[PDB]
């Protein structure tokens, strides 16, 4: 490899031997757990030049008395480099400890961070310890990071290597196997580069629609809460972006065409699959927006094929404008009442008994891998 390439190896290698020795059923705030952690990392040669692991380690003694990462997330936001280095603690990346990656950026149209900006970095890992490895760490947030907080500059991250993954994985196949040929021209056997843009446009999008809106996320989190209601909202900025991807002229044509299939065929194939036995909450909102699109003429089945209708675009903006008007509730009733409206739109889409996947995808699960 590089020099450079060669010692990130060296950084790496030391911070997966330690990471695997760690008791992990351990409280890792406390502080013999933090002084044992900090004593193996001051002895690690190569890791500890590198100024995350610096800024982690200064952190990581004075937890006790300011818990919080300071130095690691200020590194992080203002990006003095592209080193991710902390200690994690996040319930649904529990493989997610001591762990560090690089990344890379991607180029992004400049009216696109213009006109819909937010704290979101679309990236692809190009080096990592096992933690970062996990199929499931697809994104990293500034809670989970060891100090559970998000303050308003936090960066967010999306690996949008492991998102071509998946495109590669699961919805190219279901394009062919699922969809009436001809359905997404733009984005059917699309290169991976254009994957890889529409990818970052999606997570742009998608981050800066949740902060849109009469119910945002960051104020509204635990309103949205329940499944349905949290696969609801995941819609709600999804369709969201589709439309800009239609409506705003202003953006470049091929790009914003091909960033409205890859969601649509994300939303309507890959998502819709997803689950152990049962849809998790995201299949749960592709299921809702599969039959809200069949019940009004959006799309249409016929040969086991979804076939996009002409009006699909007047249809997606139907489906929000029900969103929204729910939404707005907020302004004059109680928090319950507009909660309960939203389940009320989710459940006249849904099938619940937990919720069943709809039969038209238990098909295709079975069918297809
Ligand atoms: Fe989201």
């Amino acid at each position: 490899g590089s020099h450079m390439s060669e010692e990130i190896k060296r950084v790496i290698d030391e911070v997966d031997g330690i990471r695997k020795g760690l008791d992990r059923s351990a409280d890792p705030r406390d502080p013999e757990f933090l002084d044992g952690l900090l004593k193996q990392m001051e002895k690690s040669p190569h890791l500890r030049e590198q100024p995350i692991a610096r800024a982690l380690m200064e952190d990581l003694r004075g937890f006790a008395e300011e818990p919080r990462l300071l130095r690691t997330k200020a590194h992080v936001n203002t990006r003095r480099d592209q080193h991710i280095f902390s200690y994690f603690d996040a319930s649904y990346f529990p493989r997610l400890s001591l762990d560090y990656l690089t990344y890379e950026t991607l180029p992004t149209h400049p009216l696109l961070a213009e006109r819909y900006a937010s704290n979101t970095m679309p990236v692809n890992i190009t080096a990592c310890s096992e933690g970062f490895e996990s199929r499931v760490v697809v994104a990293l947030f500034p809670e989970n990071h060891l100090d559970g907080r998000q303050d308003p500059d936090d960066l967010i991250f999306y690996f949008i290597n492991k998102f071509v993954e998946r495109h590669n994985r699961i919805t190219r196949k279901m394009i062919d196997a699922v969809m009436a040929p001809g359905s997404f021209p733009l984005i059917q056997g699309a290169d991976d580069d254009l994957v890889e843009s529409a990818s970052a446009w999606w997570v742009r999008l998608h981050e800066f629609h949740h902060r849109q809106g009469d119910m945002p996320i960051p104020d509204y989190l635990h309103a949205k809460k329940l499944k349905p209601l949290a696969g609801l909202e995941e819609l709600r900025v999804d369709v969201s972006s589709m439309l800009v991807c239609l409506n705003d002229d202003e953006l470049p044509a091929d790009e914003a065409r091909r960033a409205y299939e890859y969601m649509l065929a994300e939303r309507l194939l890959r998502y819709a699959v997803e689950g152990i036995p049962r849809p998790n909450y995201d299949a749960v909102a592709s299921q809702l927006l599969f039959n809200y699109l069949s019940e009004n003429g959006g799309i249409a089945l016929r040969g086991d094929r979804i076939h996009l209708a002409p009006e699909l675009p007047a249809v997606l903006a139907r489906f929000l404008d029900e969103i929204v008007t729910v939404e707005r509730r907020i302004h004059s009733e109680s928090v319950a009442d507009v909660k309960a409206g939203l389940l009320a739109f989710t459940n006249a889409y849904t099938d619940y008994d937990d919720y069943r996947h709809i039969p038209f995808f238990a098909d295709v699960k079975q069918r297809l891998g």
